[PDB]
């Protein structure tokens, strides 16, 4: 269920984490108390991607980097989390490269297999209405209910 003819080089660069849906209420709640700054997608050695997220947590700038290892079809990745004792499938399901990308993740190993999440990445920090609806429509088709779909607070700090 990857974006057809996915081109990794065009997915590189700056993105803003503008929305999320998840079946984990804990995760949604933790994320919403953060303020998202910017994300950066960079090439990784294994042929995949390094995803670096910058955010505000209790008024402090924080950064986290995740290695997205190539999995199957181009646009699909695996993320290993030692903390969660789990591996997650991560897929770029839909993107036009220059405005939005929709990512979908679910566990593939360990207790994390119970976990599902959709993310809206936008090239602009405030996405147009058309892009927000693209995200909500995707989330609804994937069985996320209305109150599990979150638009995330943003910040201009940390940059």
């Amino acid at each position: 269920s990857v974006q057809p003819n996915f081109q990794q080089d065009k997915f590189l660069g700056r993105w803003f984490s503008a929305g999320l849906a998840s079946n984990s209420s804990w995760l949604r709640e933790k994320k919403a108390a953060l303020s998202m700054a910017k994300s950066v997608v960079a090439p990784a050695t294994d042929g995949g991607l390094n995803l670096t997220s910058t955010f505000l947590r209790k008024n402090q700038c924080e950064t986290r980097t995740m290695l997205l290892q190539p999995a199957g079809s181009l646009g699909s990745y695996s993320y290993r989390s030692p903390h969660w004792g789990s591996t997650y499938s991560v897929s770029v399901v839909e993107t036009d490269y220059d405005q939005y990308a929709l990512l979908y993740s679910q566990g593939s190993k360990g207790p994390g297999e119970d976990f599902r999440m959709a993310t809206l990445y936008s090239r602009t920090q405030t996405p147009r209405a058309e892009l927000k609806e693209k995200f909500t429509a995707f989330c609804k088709a994937q069985g996320f209910t209305e109150d599990t779909i979150v638009f995330l607070p943003q910040t201009d700090k940390c940059m």
